[PDB]
């Protein structure tokens, strides 16, 4: 690990504070603007959708990325959530209710063993089985996110290869002639996250970032700041 | 099928001639600017990489999208081809030599049965086993491309689901918050192709286009014209 405090300007430029962590797969070297925050554990919030999805797929709770998860009929504040979804759209719109259902079907016991097998965060699911990642005991650091993602990238997680490929499909966020980004955002009403990786022709750059988000105002900076960092490091144009 | 001659302006705007074929999956309705050219069969050229890849994966010729295909040491005119590649980069750069090797390893017999099982084009592989798609007897129409792609999308082709998912990964071309495009280009030194699909939140639009390409000058119009059509039909913004 190498600390690059210069990356801090990206946060200050935006009257914000946080951490960005990068991992160069080819070189097995990591970078961050704050070695400490890089290791501060936080509630994963939406980013937990990645493991929740893997678990659901492996247990059959989710058949594939096409399967329809019919809306339960309860209108919620976020418009996009009040409709039928599939893994793809459920990830894109961060549809909590769908995932809460997955969690319930998964159940405490299977969830707990699964997170342990994944070596995910503090592996604690205390609280409601269908809300622990949002207001429970589970906590994960950015470096931890990276360790987890690297396993996923390489299909080394303790679930079927198929489940892993499907989740990676569902993580698709951006792609063009220069790179591909597979990631997941999160927001716990205090902290905002963006975790994933940038696929290049001959390398992969894993990333995990989090930042203070007192207001849903700046959710956009999660992606904005990260890219400024990627651009700065010449990972993307 | 519905014929929309208005789409012809897109070709004429560019001093070109060709065909664009669209298929609305949800509605099971197709559209094109020229019902006849839509059915004219042509050499698939690079677009054949899709089936070649599937076959290679299913037979073990290709392990996964990570496996390295070491350059044979013969310098070819196209710069990007003179290096080691993987399925991802091999598709992106349309690396003929890699695919020729796959074909040889696959062999005539297995190739022939595989294309028949796929119901691919005229299913004829006459010519060199490692060049038939470029200067041999195989021919496929745009509507035929679509039929083939629909099977792929739905994992209904006669190969493993895994092989199909991997190829679809390798077809990734573009993605953003509004759509995802999975496709493959082709060029036989007279005809240029772009085939694939546009994934939306609640629908999929398959597409296949081909156009006269006397010169490698206008290869760019394959994607340009198609998008103008997609935009026109309000499929993409
Ligand atoms: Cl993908």
């Amino acid at each position: 690990w190498q600390e690059n405090k210069s990356w801090n300007a990206h946060f200050t430029e935006h009257k914000s504070q946080g951490v960005v962590v990068l991992w160069n797969e080819n070189k097995q070297q990591g970078f961050t603007n704050n070695l400490k925050r890089a290791n501060q554990a936080f509630l994963p919030a939406g980013t937990f959708k990645i493991p929740n999805s893997l678990i659901a797929l492996d247990l059959g709770v989710v058949k594939d990325e096409h399967q329809v998860f019919k809306w339960d009929g309860q209108t919620r504040d976020i418009a996009t959530w009040n409709r039928d979804h599939n893994l793809i759209t459920a990830m894109k719109y961060s549809v909590v209710p769908v995932y809460q259902e997955f969690a319930r079907q998964i159940g405490e016991a299977r969830m707990s063993k699964m997170l342990h097998a994944f070596d995910y965060g503090n592996e604690d699911i205390s609280g409601n089985v269908d809300s622990f990642w949002l207001d429970g005991g589970i906590r994960i650091s950015a470096t931890e996110q990276i360790s987890f993602l690297r396993k996923l990238y390489h299909n080394k997680l303790h679930v079927s290869e198929r489940s892993q490929r499907i989740v990676k499909q569902a993580m698709l966020t951006e792609a063009n002639g220069d790179y591909i980004i597979r990631a997941k955002t999160g927001y716990d009403t205090k902290i905002g996250w963006w975790v994933g990786w940038v696929e290049l022709d001959d390398n992969v750059w894993f990333f995990a970032m989090n930042m203070d988000m007192p207001t849903s105002d700046g959710l956009g900076l999660r992606q904005a700041i990260t890219k400024e960092v990627l651009k700065q490091e010449k990972i993307i144009p």
